[PDB]
This record gives structure tokens, sequence and C-alpha cells, in this order.
């Protein structure tokens, strides 16, 4: 349903890439973005559904311009990047990923998190290397690359609460900024604040991103977070 | 051109795996293990050529033995796995796996006999899912005093393949010393040393075959060479 | 230079133990802490000179109230605490420590950093070794024990500078938060981006918390920050 | 009621030392070790009574050949360092300090680890900061300087055990190499993979020591290790 279009020429824009695709069916987004050297352009095209993209497909290989198109899929190319500081906005994200020379091919921003589109697998993979890690103003910088749809990488384990933290509605609340939670557990009877829970999200990147609770003060105790151990 | 066998009788060895699968096309590998409840055996199958792992599919919800078999394209199921014990055997690698219920479809290990310098294991796994889930619980464990390093496999322009080397004396900025101290790692492409260099700030770049490679190498940050501790990050991609 | 008074009556403020002290010399300051389980209290007294507190010392064993009182040097008993959330103030630092069962005797608070005063050399390393890395609202805190009073301890070394990035004055601007700067060094024609810069900070805290800059984006790059090695 | 000699001339064994001092008390030990530079010699002298220590003390500033030496309490210069290669000797020891420029004035080799003596302070504090976390072989290194000398930092906790790890043995056999062990603890009947036990060791290096076993697997589990909390 998604679609990377590589060597346009460098006058398109949105629109002029919108007129050209328009005749595969219904897009929902059009996003364009400059090349390296930024004498071409890249697209991300997102299509209604399955063969609403193949049609494009069938259109690589033709010359637009004086430069000839490359279409193919767009699969594996996303990631997602978290905690940075609230005032970094669209362009800060796309700065980083200039910094170390990856083409942003589209960023969707609203404990917030952004999913990051690039041009190839390698461009994926190799942003998470150079980034995960890296310090601005006194946050340090989160980012994987996605991971797409069992309870296999969804659950995590809440460990060192005490009675107090032990609650429902706290738990929620201090989870549910990562992503949607499916469902909190909270074994039965726990009355030396080694209380745990487990919860569980609806897609992996959301447990993921919960697993930055590790370490980290809730009420006041440091808490432990980890993926739970798949059921035998 | 690799393929997955779910559900074998529990009794199948290789023999019988390949008996049953030769006829689809040459078959360069076969591999079987046991499943988590010990009820049935997966194998892995590696044919010479594509056509060989499609006639391959084409035997899936057949009936081998008293089970009714899955067969599917494995594809990004693979991790690498090293800094463990010197001592360990693949039937270790197998009972860690184990101990986070992780199915091992194969291990591919330089046997003990060669006491292989920075020794790496090849790891296959049964789903996508498990190679993800498998890094991220075993990463940076600590197996008698060795912490842990594992990735999923990035398969094949010199994106991921090139490593910088710094804070290197100008006696450490050698040559031989450089490809003897990373040639474990895998197999080196080009040794690259900028002139003029000879305030211990020397670099050198190095280019692996695979990126496989050159990620291993990073276990060499933070790490002792001659009488610095270096660094090593992967190389700034190109403009 | 400074002086702990231990076990005095819970109802003693500040102002009477001022009281009780102010026949030893001038008082720069004075501060009061519950103990733990809150039935008696620590001073920290500071005073203008060494025999003003060696006067305060000959006080030790003295009974006030119906309480017998113990005083020492206070010394080894100093940490710095940096990079928690903008929002703290000096009662969220108070709770911190109170949540690992530590008293603090008193906290400074003016890139800002505390400085903070416990009852016991062990207080010191416990509550840094408790909470060193904690994460606090996506924060992760750094503390160190305090290092008193050539190079040694107080040289950093800036690595994988950027032609543009080795400037005096942008290196100036992002260091001097940490503390006085006494010298920076840019060895003559440097000019593949890995440059380098020394800086020499007054006191050695000061390039501990400088350590922070290591992997972290200055202006476009991942700047590395180490002690510098030292001279023969 | 160890005492740092300093500037001693640089053909002065331990011989001539032990001469020069002998009429300060008893002695227990000796150790000579070259300057950086090798220009003079420093000594650590053990006296067997603190009276000892303190007649040797107000030979500073003596005239020894023709150096004047400075003679000092050699207090709070004591790391200990473990995680290295199996093969390392002493010889390896010396040569790793060697490589930061750090003069070793003894060093004791008996899961092993080593204590080190230093000349100063700083170059205490300096050592553990250039040396902890290298990696020796595939062997990341653990330094911490030395904690002298209720159960504070003395205790650890061990979670995330299984049923068949709580066993008073297999915890003894597992955590003795890093000193002695006082009590271990198990809270009755814990029959969620959630299992812990409490370890008291004789001395906060070894507990500190036993840290190590935290992220690490022990029979078919990664267990969780950390300082105890103090008793409120």
């Amino acid at each position: 349903t998604t679609v990377l279009v590589k060597n346009l020429p460098k006058s398109y824009n949105q629109n002029k890439v919108y007129k050209y695709f328009k005749h595969c069916g219904p897009i929902i987004h059009v996003d364009v973005a400059d090349s390296l050297k930024k004498n071409f352009r890249f697209a991300r095209i997102e299509f209604a559904r399955y063969d609403g993209a193949l049609a494009a497909i069938t259109k690589t290989h033709k010359v637009v311009g004086q430069n000839e198109i490359i279409v193919s899929h767009l699969t594996e190319c996303t990631l997602w990047m978290t905690n940075f500081p609230p005032s970094y906005t669209q362009r800060n994200i796309r700065d980083l990923l200039q910094d170390i020379n990856v083409v942003a091919l589209s960023i969707r921003l609203p404990r917030r998190f952004a999913y990051i589109d690039v041009t190839s697998k390698e461009d994926a993979r190799y942003c998470v290397e150079k980034l995960n890690g890296l310090k601005i103003e006194g946050y340090t910088l989160v980012t994987k690359v996605s991971n797409p749809l069992t309870l296999e990488g969804r659950e995590i384990m809440i460990r060192n609460l005490s009675t107090e933290l032990l609650d429902e509605n706290l738990l929620r609340e201090s989870f549910e900024g990562f992503g949607s939670i499916e469902k909190i557990n909270i074994p039965a009877g726990q009355k030396f604040n080694n209380c745990c829970a487990f919860m569980v999200f609806e897609n992996k990147d959301s447990a993921e991103r919960a697993l930055q609770m590790n370490r980290s003060l809730l009420g006041n105790r440091e808490i432990s977070v980890s993926l739970a151990d798949k059921k035998p």
C-alpha cells in the first residue's frame, strides 16, 4: 500500500507527483523529499488498497523530465524515535537525519514519539545505530527500527513496585503515553517492595517504547521494566 | 533459497528430512530442531537454487508420518552472537536460547578444536519475532565475566561496512597490527590510514566485506589495544 | 572549615543552634535537618575561621536539653547532582534522598547543578551509588561525590570536532555552564572530522560535570569528551 | 598506620628504606616504586603501631642523600580492581596504571581481584575513572576506590530468582568469591519468577564487587543484583 519513488526531477512538488500518479486510485498521503546531493527528488506515496499501489509499480523505469524513475514497495524503512526535547519540531528531526547523511522521506509527530520513513532498509538500521543514545539538551535520544505485526514482544514486566504503586490506574496513566494498552495484569494478593505487574500493549513498538520506564522514578521507587518471558 | 519445515514427526533426523526433500532440487544444508514442548521437530533446508525452495513449499499441508507439516520461506530469522566463554559449545548456545523459550533452528560455530580468535556463532530461529526477541533478551548478558553481544543479521554501498578507529598513538598506527587486531571479526576489504598524522588523535578507517563483520568489530570500542583505549564507531556515510 | 552537630533536641530551631554556638566565632551559615526517624536534629555550621570550628568541637559530648551532642569536622560528605528536571526545587531533591533514607544536611541550588551535604561519608557514596543514572521525566540523573582541591582531573579533551566547531567562543558558551573555565586550548593548524580541543576547568568537579557533554550533539556532530591524559 | 614517603633517591631499595625508618617503630611491610620519569622513588611503609607511623611523619622534609623527602599518612589511596583476564599478573596490572601515567605503589594479587595502592587521592579517583569499563580480551574491567569502615553498603538484594535458584547453598557458592559472607537471608515461603534473597557481606568492598552479578546468568536465569535500601 506504500510506494517509494526514486530519481524525479528536482523541480517536483507534492502536486506534480500527485498529478502524475492520480490514475492509480485513491491516495491518502503524498510526501516529497530532496535527495542527498539535492540534484533529484524522492517521493513517498501511500495508497488506498494493495492494487492501488501495484499500479504505481507498473510505472517503474519510466522517463519523467529527463530522469528515468524507479518505483518500488516501501518496505522495512520505518523507525520510531523518542525522548527528544519537547521544543523539537519536525525540522529538528530532519536536521538530525541530515547530520548523518540520511534522507527523511516522511516524519509524523503528534511522552511523545515520532515515526520516520527513510529511503532504504540500510538507512533505517544505520540511523538507529548512529543516533540511539545521542544526548540533546540533557535528553538521551531513543530510537529503534519499527517492529511490524504472539504476546511475544508486546508484554512487559514491571518490578520493584511498593504496595502503594500496585495500582491499576497509576500504571495505566504512567504507561499510556507509549501506545495503546490492551491489558494490565496484577497478580493476586502481593500483600519487600518486590511487587510486580504485567502490561500487554497492542503493538510491539509500544512495548519497546515502554522499556524507557526501566531505571525510572515512579512515585518514590526506582522501577524495573523488561520484556516478559514468553509462555512455555 | 532456505526453507522452514514445521511439525515434523518427533523422530525425524537430518537423513529422513533429506530423503523426503531431495527430490525438490539440490540441497545444500539440512538442520533439524526440537520444538519447545518436544512433541515435534522443525527443520531448516537450504537449497542450491530458488526453485528447489519453491518445490519444497509445494509440500506444505502434506502428511509426513502422522503429522501435517507446514513449509515456508525462511527470511530475516538470522542472528549472530559472540563474546561468549571460549569453552562454550553449540549445546551451551542452544541452552541459552532455551532459557528464553526460543527454538534454535541451527547454530553454526567454529569448533573448540580451532580455538578461533574473536569467535562468533550464526544462529537461525523459527520466526522474525524470535530473532528480535532473542537479541533483546540476551544482549549484555554476563556469562563468566564476558558481556554477551548479539545482533540480528544485516544482509547485503560502504554504508555499515566501514568503521573509524580513533585515539590511536603513532606506534599503534600500523596496518599489520590493525589487520591482526580486527581480522577475527570477519573479512577485511581495505585498511585506510590517512597520511600526515605522525596528540594521540590518530585514526584509521577499516572497510569490511559485509556489515555484520563491521558490526562485530564495534566490540573494539572502549577496549585496550597495545597501551591505549581505542574508540570504534561506524564511519559517517559519504554525501 | 565546617562542623557537623549530631543529636540536638528536635525542638532545636536554626536560631537556637546559632545562639548556642555564636560564642565560637563569626558564623557564615547554619543549616538544620531532621533525623530519619525525626527524633533528634543535625546541624551544619560553617565558620569564618578554623579555630571557630575547633571551638565548636570542644562543645562535643556537652549536654544540650537532655541530649548529649556530638560535634566533628564535616569532611567528605559533599556531592553534586545535575540533569534533574528544570521544574525541580530544593524540596524535590530532599524527597529523592528521603526515598533512599538519607538525610540532606543542606542543599544549595543556584545547566543547573546542586551541591548537597549529608551526615556521613558512607551516605555520600551510597547516595551516588543509588541515584546516578536514575531516569526522572526522561532526564537521566547525574551524581558524583565532590572532589576536593595539578591539571589532573580538571582537564578535558573534546574530540570528533569539525573545522566549523573548532571555535574558542562556541566551546566557551557550550561549557561555561559546568563551572569556571581557566583555559581553552585549541592546537594550531588542525584545519576527516576528527579535531580536538583541550579545556581546563578551575576545579575538578566542573571537569567531571563537563563529561556529560560526551556523546552529545554539538551543533551538528556527536562530540566525545573525556578526562585528558596526564602529562608524564 | 601506613605511611607514604616521596622523593627518596632513585637508588633506594626497600632495604635502605627500612634502615632509615627502623628507629620509628616496628615495621610490617616495605614497598618501593619508581617515580613516573624514574628520577626518584616512592615508598609505602606499614608500621605495626600508630605511633610508629606518627614518628615517621616527623621525618618529612628531611634530606636523605640529596633529596628532600616528604612523609605523610597514606590515606584513601586504595582501589580494588577485578574482571581482568585470568592470565593477568601483577606486572600486567602495573602496565595498566603505567598506560595512564599513574604510579602503582603496591599491588596485592592473590574471580580474583586485586588491591592497588597509589600515591595520591587524585590518582585513585583518576585511575578508576580511566580504567573502569575498559575491555581487555572481552572482559569488561571493574574498579572502584576502596570503601573503608552498619548494614549500609554491605547488603545486596538478589531478584529474578526461580524456585530452583532459591537455595542458601548455590547462593553461597556463587557469591563467596567476592569476599566473606556474613549472612544469607531468604524470606520464607516464596513457592512469579520474582523470588529474592538478601546477602550481607563483612565489608562494603565485597558487596560492591558482588554487584557484578547483576544482569548475569545464574543457572538458567538472568539475575538482578543491587544495594539493599537502608532500613527506615
